[PDB]
């Protein structure tokens, strides 16, 4: 992978792996947010950072996902090259924003793309809290000036409200609980897991006859290593969306809340 | 990834992703075991398979694991560069057999070696066969003529004969599910996730600890999508574990294991 020629985005391909695909022998969407991931993490060793700036990590500051939204026109066949380019911009004192545009390294034609929101928080306390100047100005000069949007449109699916599912839920997946594998290098369940938890309550005909072309998804608060989860999907609709919720096995506390928008094979 | 010269072994080189790393900042196990896998793909594909020849095709037979072990001397680090190299060899009527031998790109030393062991089964019956000359031809001139064994030594841990863990276990973790992320393009559980549900049952202080050196695991049957496994496992011993996974229900068999751990 490479930053781009003015220095304000990063490129990486990908080959697509035997054990990354599923039953129609293309990506997953689990292996296509790794790899969005992936390049992100790339992106950052690059220019210097860990996300954490340099007054960050005296203040004991993290960049923290609030929410993912992506959408996949095309899932890249096994064997088949992917072509990522992200990108980050300021969204003022909010927080960040990393967005992605995927593409067939053959064609060169786009076959989806992603955007994510991110927040500050202190790592120990877990408080939230705005984007201050001194942050701002030390990663300011590695996004572009202009607004570059993955999804500019006026009326978007990437900055709807979503609501909190209501009991009883049509469909649900109970006991979830995170292993190893599901953990990053600091020990926290890795972002990509949450979205396995939503789409494991999706019945199986669903998946066997639909693709998932969108999907949103709400972090709120994380899944701890010895947490189990209770992952819970209501029909909300040719085309089928649904509501999702990821809350806790025994308080019923909320840690996620999503839609999904799938399509007829 | 490509063939060698002699067109009897493949090597592929793979960058260490962020996600693929532990809490020491170096490639699980089950990265590992998942990139031997992706190279065994990649060259049975240069050679025109798929791992199933033209008669098993028409006879309904897979290959299936039967052991996996591996014995790793070093992890590679995140954005480190490793090169697989893999070959296959027959093992009469048994079997076949399946070696991988994996270097640090830059200084060329092995860091890693590791060998399997497969069995010809129908895919719809699931009962164990001998190879037969027929299927024997059409594969072994992929194969070096001359032995090339990735664990030479005699009486070496590959071939070691594994026992059943018995009631009650030092250690567990109960109701192991599959989601889809461990299934495979066919709908199976993944041969890697056994070794992950087998891990989950080591205490988190070894893992802490200790690094990983070896594990040989046998498959005796294999988990469905709604199954539910415990994992069990009892010190022996350098740390020695043996394990079990079984079904929760029934307390049917499906692997057992052995685990040898270092000091870090
Ligand atoms: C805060 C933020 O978005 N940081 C970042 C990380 N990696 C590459 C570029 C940038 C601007
Ligand atoms: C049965 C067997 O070992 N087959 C194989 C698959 N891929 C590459 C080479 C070979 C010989």
């Amino acid at each position: 992978g490479s930053l781009t020629e003015d220095g304000l985005s990063y490129k990486e391909k990908f080959v697509v792996r035997s054990y990354e695909v599923g039953s129609n022998k293309t990506a997953t969407v689990e292996t296509i947010a790794n790899l969005l991931q992936e390049v992100g993490c790339n992106h950052a060793q690059s220019v210097g950072f860990s996300a954490t700036t340099t007054t960050m990590r005296k203040l004991h500051l993290i960049w923290v996902t609030a929410r993912m939204h992506i959408e996949i026109y095309k899932y890249p066949a096994w064997g088949d090259v992917v072509e990522i380019e992200t990108w980050c911009q300021s969204e003022g004192r909010i927080g960040t924003r990393r967005d992605w545009i995927l593409k067939d390294s053959v064609t060169g034609e786009v076959t989806g793309r992603a955007t994510s929101k991110w927040v500050m928080m202190n790592q120990d306390t877990r408080r939230l809290q705005k984007v201050s100047d001194d942050v701002r100005d030390e990663y300011l000069v590695f996004c572009p000036q202009e607004p570059r949007l993955a999804f500019p449109e006026e009326n978007n699916r990437s900055l709807k409200k979503i609501p909190k599912l209501e009991d009883p839920a049509q469909y649900s997946m109970i006991g979830l609980k995170p292993r190893r594998a599901d953990l990053d290098m600091n020990q926290h369940v890795n972002n990509v897991t949450y979205i396995g938890w939503v789409l494991e309550s999706i019945p199986q005909e669903i998946v066997d006859t639909h693709e998932l072309q969108v999907i949103t998804l709400d972090y709120r608060r994380e899944c701890q290593q010895d947490d189990v989860v209770d992952s819970l999907t209501t029909t909300t609709s040719n085309d089928s969306q649904f509501l999702h919720l990821l809350r806790l096995s025994g308080d019923g506390q909320e840690i996620n809340r999503g839609t999904t928008l799938w399509r007829k094979k």
